[PDB]
């Protein structure tokens, strides 16, 4: 007598080699969830949340999918154990910037929530790159570097690797060119005092500034600074469009994700800390061009910033240090 | 202006989309096929349309925003059907969806009025596409579509049982040990509490797993088999209980549908068209068969072998949807 | 100040997913492109003792970086390059000639596999060995005796080529894609192959049970004859452009994705088969197994008829008589 | 009844025309990687291949289709006629004397342009569609005698041009900055052979110019020496022919970058070969590869680089060495 399997299976072996987590099944996970599943980044995901009927709904709808997946394994759960032994942790749990909100009225929640996440991740992949969605995503990556006691190369913030994608799909408009082919930055924080870095703007390596010195000033007659300013406010109108953006930062964070789980050395504008450059003097964490691989942040990218621009940086790490400066933790 | 100092045109002739996917409904199901086909860059230009402006606009945005990762080069909207022209597939997802506890079968009067205004507005502008059609309950709004659109069969397909087969796959890999991809199993007939799993054609490497286990898909079934199919029938409500609806799975669905489409693979999937003449059925019922799949759409139908008890649910399946069918006035 | 000083500030002062491919013929090469455009490895290394077609080798695949997602490709003739990887496809030795048997390369190529092996496992120790070079049945169970390795992580391309050109010609006669057509093709990588008509089937319907002759001498339709060209393939393509490459490039990178994913899926590949329908020696050839990190975690017994199950002992017999003259 | 007819149900009696269909025109190591890249990145639903050597056609057709259940390319078709090429979108040529160990590409020209005196009339007979993507060597030249003899508007004549030596320059700088040749950005033009041009001026990583950085880049007086670095790109042909007996890889790979643009409309800017009448103080005919924007229509738009005197002058000679060539034919 013997079960269907077992006429079927003759068995001969009775851990995860590139696995990823992402808490909070949110909009925002979710989307992040799909795009890796969606690019093969991970042989097994896993998923965390704290609301337990909704975590499990999206695991079975994922799971429904797997024949069109080479995600093997997929699995969720309450309790961090069932992340154990990731390479990479995308926290985006959290309070979610709300229609007309300012991302960083968002922070001292998401800190409080951070230092019961942060630890429980340590705890069972404390060998992971932590990649922090969760917004304000500049300042939390901070915390979430204080908490992990992780070396600043693990702990990176998704940072303005969408502001930057947006900037580059606007300027492709534009110009008529693909969005690959629109070579642009977005620095600083991810979020209002972001900082569009005009002097590097190129198609071909053409400083599109050298050809158009007004480009970014108020004097430009073609207005280039709406680009800037739609990019600031995309998020603001999405969210009133729709009730939240999703599917962009998703694409974003697979993205970092691609170049970290496949150690690819690509370079991008994610969160980290910028102590000693362009005269900033605290611990700020904000978005410069990082080079990114198997242990995260390797290097930095010293960009040459013009006066204009480098004011705005500072303005922009001395907004995200005001708020810094007052958290306990 | 910077643009004509920097770039020097040859010609501003501007062509007719060449692999253009139109997704009526940005709701959670639509917006999880365009995702899906996105990152298949299974099309060239992909058009949404709605009658929910602002949710329409922002997801156009929000897809938009993302096109640095992406191949997909033209990503429009509107509520107006002129933005689908030219379609070579249109995936309808619009309509009313089931609540907790409702059956599909519910969706019927809310979802046929709503294609009766979609379906001329789509084949106005895209008169050589195929229709993809995704809405519940999928079976009947295939046949409508079809009656209203006028197409020939082959160029309208109901999405059908391609999800309950990978659901029954992935069940079946759990309890095997198995990639749902080497375990092959099919669901035919409605897509939903009707559908019929072919307990006879289930298999790993070719071997029959009712020949291993004659007692597969009955009552005395010491293994309960049968509860693999009651689970993929209560697949879709469980989800909706928990997370409210579900979008996922039946994204990824519709993706493999359009890949087959639109690369003329000829696979085979179980999709929703007319089975007149099979199984001694006389009427222009739809349900999902295994069908081979490419840019014509349906361009063969497997004739499966079933049991006497297979054959005897499905022509209840059959009888169940044409009840409902053959009601209908267009 | 250098420019990269200049422009980059350091903070950081082994790989996780690294495939070395032995031999650079056109077989290992063709591997090497088609796991290199299926983004399986974040490391890929490229072995062979000819030092110029190496290198050169190498230097076109790096030179093609900019449309990969491969950060680092390498090539040596010595094993520093091989260290630590997850997966060592071996691809090196004779290739056969027009109308040449495989089953002719054995001395050639098990002497090879006697100096591989051995140092190949030295430095990668955890990797599963994925063997390409033929008769590859026979150099599978060599590649097992010499390094160590338990039976599970050494593995043989084996009919997963001639399953996929069994369902390729399968599709061609029925109209339909290769993915929707379902049949296997188990035993010797050669001349003794046996077609399981039995489990031949389009959308879980039996072909058999529609044609019960189906493969046998009074079949009417002549579907013997199909096997006969999966049999013939390699022979005609050799004749036709001197050997073959692509599709066995396409078959042991299907393979490699299968290990390094984890998928779990079924291929035919070969293994060590003793207890299988009686069997009683180590022969090594062609069952389904289920395939992933581990190598080979699973065998599935299929059900074969007579017919079959006497062609598979056949087959069994040709490659157990070349196995057992073998000294180690 | 037969087996097929037991299992399946014809509804269609006929297929439609192909709707995304592409021919490699040659079936030697540079048409074969072509080929092969094409299929494993999804770009066509047929391929059709022709070449004058039959038997080694046919070996070839057959090789790839054995591995169909492997692509997703359905059709793959072969012939010595070019009615099997009929109603293609794209027709890459490959075919023709390819270079060898020692040889320069520019010594083929006459045999080449004897070839496609053939070739290009019996392509544009069967694809009066089509865009024709030039391979075979010396491609500028080539390109600008493909465009003569279609007939066809110069935007549907592109020559693979200086897309590979580009990739090889972003590889090369790439291993010596330690970043991905995808975040290295940097232009070679002018000839695919020995008069390339290296656009130091236009180098950059992340928006910052290398040259403003080290502005001794590319000069004899370099102390790091960067114009090893295109003299390597230069010599990459010639090293790889001695070292395996021909180029391949990266040039199939190369003309896949480019057919992906083509067949998916990315416009997309890629270094390739067409007239530049009109820049760089050129009034000839010349064709030689410059930045395009590349998609459906083939070369809609040229970007108009900026080049440094010393940077023109380089490209101005590259120009008239080809023009020397070409107006001899
Ligand atoms: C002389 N004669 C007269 C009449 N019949 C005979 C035979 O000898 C004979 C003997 C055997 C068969 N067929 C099978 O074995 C089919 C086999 C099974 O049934 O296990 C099966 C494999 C795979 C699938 C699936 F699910 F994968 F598709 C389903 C079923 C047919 C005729």
């Amino acid at each position: 007598q013997a079960t269907l399997k077992d006429q079927l299976i003759y068995n001969l072996l009775k851990t995860p080699q590139n696995k990823i987590t992402v808490v909070g099944v949110g909009a925002v996970g979710m989307a992040c969830a799909i795009s890796i599943l969606m690019k093969d980044l991970a042989d097994e995901l896993a998923l965390v949340d704290v609301i337990e009927d909704k975590l499990k709904g999206e695991m079975m709808d994922l799971q429904h999918g797997s024949l069109f997946l080479r995600t093997p394994k997929i699995v969720s759960g309450k309790d961090y154990n069932v992340t154990a032994n990731s390479k990479l942790v995308i926290i985006t749990a959290g309070a979610r910037q709300q229609e007309g909100e300012s991302r960083l009225n968002l922070v001292q929640r998401n800190v409080n929530i951070f230092k019961f996440i942060i630890p429980n991740v340590v705890k069972y992949s404390p060998n992971c790159k932590l990649l922090i969605v969760s917004n304000p995503v500049d300042i939390l990556t901070y915390v979430a570097w204080k908490i992990s006691g992780f070396p600043k190369n693990r702990v990176i913030g998704s940072g303005c690797n969408l502001d930057s994608a947006r900037f580059r799909y606007l300027m492709g408009e534009r110009l008529g060119v693909h969005p690959l082919s629109c070579h642009g930055w977005v620095l600083g924080e991810h979020g209002d005092s972001s900082v569009p870095v005009w002097s590097g703007m190129n198609v071909a390596g053409v400083s599109l500034k050298t050809l158009h010195p007004d480009l970014g000033t108020d004097k430009d007659k073609e207005q280039w600074k709406e680009v800037h300013k739609q990019v600031v406010e995309s998020a603001y109108e999405v969210i009133k469009l729709k009730g939240y953006t999703s599917w962009a930062i998703g694409l974003s964070v697979a993205d970092l994700a691609e170049s970290i789980m496949k150690n690819l050395r690509r370079v991008h504008p994610v969160s980290t800390m910028i102590k000693g450059l362009y005269g900033i003097k605290d611990d700020v964490f904000l978005s410069v061009p990082c080079i990114l691989g198997q242990n995260g942040i390797s290097d930095l990218v010293k960009v040459t910033l013009t006066s204009e621009e480098e004011a705005r940086l500072k303005k922009s790490a001395d907004t995200l240090w005001g708020i810094q400066k007052e958290l306990q933790f």
